[PDB]
Formats: structure tokens, C-alpha cells, sequence
């Protein structure tokens, strides 16, 4: 597996053991051949159950979630798929690792698409090995793989608002129930519903991850509302599932703006993940899968394999050449491979819009090709009428840099700066001058 030149698919089903019985043993045979290895971590949270499965190892952890210091004699790093992407994209050199471990490698953000491109591109040249980890590759086709006990899967109608009636079966249920959404405005209003019914509810997004899922460790609750972030290996001591089979798809229209279309079917790949957080106890037969919908392959087309190209046009391979996408997900997008390749500059500006600013991809790259410089946020406010982001009915208002009052009104328009109200107050403050 180790061998050079050589990319491997672990697809062990849900719950088979990959991180916790086959990753050590990898990395013990690693170490012994002296091989500088990386190890990419999805969230700060695998990160630090990686830990606790890798203990006693010599392992360098890049990242703040594990309080470890490290001998300095570690030729093991451990970081997560963002970081990773990041420290190729800056100028800080990253090591041309000989092996390549990509946890939860079916991760769909554009950082871990464009992390597995440069990978596999660096295989396909002969300079390196990789193992992909995950039980659902890009293009699997089966939603309903093997698990460590017996699912009882049900296709039903599953809400996605409030309700006062027509079902019953979500609220009678007595044990603990994870429940996927589209989106975190229809988490809120579902978690309201069912606060109303003397439920406890934790609910989990991109942004709160780390810290509200400590709660589902601290705290007693009856269900966990999230978004497609639970995917990429969250654990939960639950015995139901309940899946809308939906999610947002970012799509730009006429290469100007981009719009969060939807709600609309989940990959096979997705609601296979969606399912996969149960069924996970050997001891523990019959947990329950509901499920809401039909799956559709509505990554075809989805703006985050275009924004990885974005990142790998951007990130230095050797002289002129650029990193393709992973062969099988490579058709997901209709891109020229260097058409987003900027001068040195505007790079700049690119990666801090992310880094520091914390834009999208996409809204970066627009910024920066405009020759327009990280601070200058004059962008922000001189967009057409049709580009008002509206807060609560009205159009949103900023005090700019300058100290005067304007309706916020950016040159493009990127629907993720206002999806929910945190990523409209982040936008505000970023619009005003603030970071
Ligand atoms: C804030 C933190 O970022 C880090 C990024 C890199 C390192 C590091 C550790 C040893 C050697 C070289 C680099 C540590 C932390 C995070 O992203 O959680």
C-alpha cells in the first residue's frame, strides 16, 4: 500500500475500523520505512480523536484542538484538509510528503476537493503514495452500504417546517435521534418546533461544529438538528436517523453571481454518510433510518468543484504545470486547467480575501482578478439594485470605513455571505472595514 506511485481506495463500509484499527498500523509501517507521512483530518474534532487512536505514537499534530508540545523527532504530521490546502496556497514551504493520508476523503468542501488534485497529481507523476479513506468514493452509487448491526430503513414524508400534526412517529420515539437538514434557517425552525414539544435539541452547522458538538458529550439531549457537516465522521450514542435527503447546491449563473439552489436531492454518497452514523454497534440491532427523498447526482454542476480549481490554478506543482482534479471527480465541473491562474499580486489578495476575510472562493477570486487590493471594500457597496442583501425584509446597512451609512450592495453577489444571520453579521463587519 506504502509503495511509490501507488493511490489505494480504503472503502471498508461505516463503523468497519478505518480510523481506529487500520490508521495505526499504517502509520507503525510508515514510520518504520522512514517515510515522511501526512495525515488530513476533516474537522478540529477527528482531529483530536485521531489522538486519542494514534497514542503513544510519534505524530507531529499541526493543529490547536490536541494539547500535546511534540519531541521535535516526529517525520508523521497531522493536520486538518483546510490547513493543508492553506500552507500550499502561502508562502510557507509544505514537504513533499512521501505518503498521503486523507481521512473522510469523500469531504466535498473545496479545500479537500482541491487537496486530493494535488495529491493524486503528485501519485500520477511517480513522486508519492496515497490511501483515500472513506466507505463512499466519488461516484458510488449505493446509499444503503453494509453496517456493524442490522438498519431498519424506512422511506417516509419527514417535515421540513414546523408541524402541529401528521407526525407523530418523530415525537413518540424515546431514544436519541440525529436529524440531517438542508439548511441552518430550517434547522432553526424544526429545532423550535420541537423545543416547543419539551424536546432537547442541540443543533450543529460549519460554523458552531466544534463547540456545540462538545455538548453532545455534556449534556443530556433527544435530538442533534445539522447540516451535511455531520457527514465527515461525527459520532453520535444515537439509535435514529431522520434524513430530509436534501441540501443546498451553490451554482454561478452567467459566470456573475451565485445562488444557493434548492433544497434539492443528496448525492448517494451523502445520504450513505447520513445513514452511516447508526447501525454502528454490533451489540445494538435495529436503529432506524427514515428517510425523506430520492437521491441525484447534484454535485454535477455544484460551484465548489469549479472553486477548486480556483485554489489548484493558484497553487505551485512544478514550473508552469497545475494539479488536475482527482480523475473521478473530475467531470463534475467544466474548467480549463490554468484559466484561474493568477499573477503574483493578485494571489496575494486571493488567499487573504479567504484567509483573513473569509469569503468564498468564488467572491475571492472575483475581488482579486479585479486588480482590487485586500483593505479597498468600495466593491461592497456599488452593485446594481438587484444585488441589495436584504436582513429581516429590509435592505442591510453598514457604517463604511469612511463613517457614512450604505445599504450594502456588493459588485457580486455571492448568496453564502447571507445564507443565515452569522454569515450576514461576518459580511457586515467585513464590508465596514473591520478585519
Ligand atoms: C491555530 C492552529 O494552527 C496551527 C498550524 C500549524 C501548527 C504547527 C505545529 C508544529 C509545526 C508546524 C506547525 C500548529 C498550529 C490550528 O489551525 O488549529
Amino acid at each position: 500500500m506504502l509503495k511509490k506511485k501507488q493511490l489505494t481506495v480504503l472503502d471498508l463500509h461505516p463503523g468497519a475500523g478505518k480510523t481506529r484499527r487500520v490508521l495505526p498500523e499504517i502509520v507503525r509501517e510508515a514510520i518504520k520505512k522512514r517515510l515522511r507521512t501526512v495525515i488530513l483530518a476533516p474537522t478540529r474534532v477527528v482531529a483530536a480523536e485521531m489522538e486519542e487512536a494514534l497514542r503513544g505514537l510519534p505524530v507531529r499534530y499541526m493543529t490547536t484542538a490536541v494539547n500535546v508540545t511534540h519531541s521535535g523527532t516526529e517525520i508523521v504530521d497531522l493536520m486538518c484538509h483546510a490547513t493543508f490546502t492553506s500552507r500550499l496556497l502561502q508562502p510557507i514551504r509544505v514537504p513533499n510528503y512521501n505518503l498521503n493520508i486523507m481521512d473522510e476523503a469523500h469531504f466535498t468542501d473545496p479545500s479537500s476537493i482541491a487537496a486530493r488534485g494535488y495529491i493524486s497529481t503528485r501519485v500520477e507523476m511517480g513522486e508519492a503514495a496515497a490511501i483515500f479513506m472513506t466507505a463512499t468514493p466519488p461516484g458510488t452509487r449505493d446509499a444503503f452500504p453494509d453496517s456493524n448491526s442490522p438498519i431498519m430503513d424506512t422511506e417516509v414524508e419527514v417535515p421540513e417546517r414546523a408541524w402541529s400534526s401528521g407526525f407523530d412517529w418523530v415525537t413518540d420515539h424515546s431514544g436519541k435521534t440525529v436529524w440531517f437538514v438542508p439548511s441552518v434557517r430550517n434547522g432553526n425552525e424544526i429545532a423550535a418546533c420541537l423545543t416547543k414539544a419539551g424536546k432537547r435539541v442541540i443543533q450543529l452547522s460549519r460554523k458552531t461544529f466544534e463547540t456545540e458538538f462538545q455538548k453532545t458529550k455534556n449534556q443530556e439531549w433527544d435530538f442533534v438538528i445539522t447540516t451535511d457537516i455531520s457527514e465527515m465522521g461525527a459520532n453520535f450514542k444515537a439509535d435514529r436517523v431522520i434524513d430530509s435527503r436534501r441540501c443546498l447546491k451553490p451554482v454561478i449563473l452567467d459566470g456573475e453571481r451565485v445562488i444557493l439552489a434548492g433544497p434539492m436531492p443528496v448525492t448517494h454518497a451523502s445520504a450513505a454518510q447520513r445513514r452511516g452514523r447508526i447501525g454502528r454497534n454490533p451489540n445494538k440491532p435495529g436503529d432506524e433510518y427514515m428517510y425523506g427523498g430520492g437521491c441525484a447526482e447534484t454535485d454535477e454542476g455544484h460551484a465548489h468543484w469549479l472553486e477548486a480549481r480556483m485554489l489548484l490554478d493558484n497553487i505551485y506543482l512544478q514550473d508552469g504545470l497545475i494539479a488536475s482534479l482527482y480523475r473521478p471527480e473530475a467531470d463534475k465541473v467544466a474548467a480549463i486547467e490554468g484559466e484561474f491562474k493568477l499573477r503574483t499580486e493578485q494571489r496575494k489578495t486571493f488567499v487573504e480575501l479567504m484567509k483573513r476575510g473569509d469569503l468564498p472562493v468564488w467572491l475571492a477570486y472575483q475581488v482579486a482578478s479585479a486588480g482590487i487590493t485586500y483593505t479597498d471594500r468600495r466593491w461592497c457597496f456599488d452593485g446594481t439594485t438587484n444585488n441589495t442583501i436584504m436582513e429581516d425584509s429590509v435592505p442591510a446597512e453598514v457604517w463604511t470605513k469612511y463613517g457614512e451609512k450604505r445599504v450594502l450592495k456588493p459588485r457580486w453577489m455571492d448568496a453564502r455571505v447571507c445564507s443565515d444571520h452569522a454569515a450576514l453579521k461576518s459580511f457586515k463587519e467585513f464590508a465596514a472595514g473591520k478585519r
